[PDB]
């Protein structure tokens, strides 16, 4: 006898009321409705809204018949709109987005005159042999360093004057007596990239003093590098063209492990501390892809490994038989 066979099936819905035909009257009414004034207050704004509609809307019309001339139909929709604003409070205050960018500098040191140059180069360049590629990849990152430092204190120092300014001469102030506002966020970043760039060439300092051959045959040290090279390595079509599907494959499962590394370790992490997120979601496909990559990532360490000591006691030479 017993069915509580629940036949009924409850589904009420609630319903809305479209006061306005703009997102602005829209979201404004919710807003003051939600925030709760008196009645009068409330009456003379609503009509007062309604006005605003039937202007802004004769305003729109006239805009696209094209009548508004003295432009002070704009502006009087606009100068009420920031009136009624900032009356009731609704206002409170706008953004303003500005940018310029810049790129130009070029630059040209001499080479080896200052000491702190010839120090570093004859450090590499004695310290082992970093004569050529080595020292000229120090180069690189050296007078690119001194350009692009320079060139950004050039741009955080001119800017800097870009307060005082008065076709003549700055007046005494470490970053013109402003009341702090403007230009700390230029000169602050400004200090931050070329800080960040100055530290980076201390590390390139330490690294010419420090950073001294010791071990490597992973990434592209000199592997990577000889085969790349081996093309001038005076060969042959065949021979290359072996050569050159060979190390495609190769460069390319090599880069393939490096994204796959930064990216496992990434996942990793996040993986990690998903696991404690304390319910169970994302936590399985999580940890299969997470093994998964994981398992393609020691693979292909163990291929390079391999390929490394064949390409490498191969290329050598190089023979007739492709090799």
């Amino acid at each position: 006898y017993s069915r509580e066979k629940n036949q009924p099936k409850p589904s009420p819905k609630r319903e809305s009321g479209e006061e306005f035909r703009m997102e602005k009257l829209n979201q404004l009414w919710e807003k003051a409705q939600r925030l709760h004034l008196p009645p009068v207050r409330l009456a003379e704004l609503h009509a007062d809204l309604k006005i605003q509609e039937r202007d802004e809307l004769a305003w729109k019309k006239l805009k696209l018949d094209g009548l508004d001339e003295d432009g002070e139909k704009e502006a009087r929709l606009i100068r009420n709109l920031n009136v009624i604003l900032a009356k009731y409070g609704l206002d409170g205050k706008k953004d303003a987005r500005q940018v310029t960018s810049n790129s130009l500098s070029g630059t040209q040191e001499d080479g080896l005159d200052d000491p702190r140059l010839e120090k570093l180069w004859h450090k590499a360049k004695t310290s082992g042999k970093f004569s050529g590629e080595e020292l000229d990849k120090l180069w690189r990152e050296f007078l690119h360093h001194k350009e692009k430092v320079h060139e950004y204190n050039v741009l955080l120092e001119t800017l800097s004057r870009t307060e005082e300014i008065h076709e003549n001469v700055i007046s005494p102030s470490d970053l013109s007596d402003i009341k702090g506002s403007v230009l700390h966020s230029r000169h602050t970043e400004l200090k931050e990239k070329l800080r960040s760039i100055n530290q980076g060439l201390d590390r390139l300092r330490r690294v010419s003093h420090q950073g001294y051959s010791t071990e490597a045959e992973f990434e592209e040290p000199r592997v990577i590098d000889l085969w790349d090279l081996a093309q001038s390595a005076n060969l042959t079509d065949k021979e290359l063209e072996a050569f050159r599907e060979e190390l495609k494959h190769f460069e390319a499962k090599i880069e393939k492990h490096n994204h796959y590394q930064k990216q496992l370790e990434i996942a990793h992490e996040k993986l990690r501390h998903a696991e404690s997120v304390g319910d169970g979601e994302r936590v399985s496909r999580s940890r299969e892809k997470h093994a998964l990559l994981e398992g393609r990532t020691k693979e292909l360490g163990y291929t390079v490994k391999k390929h490394l000591q064949d390409l490498s006691g191969r290329i050598s030479r190089a023979r007739h038989n492709e090799l």
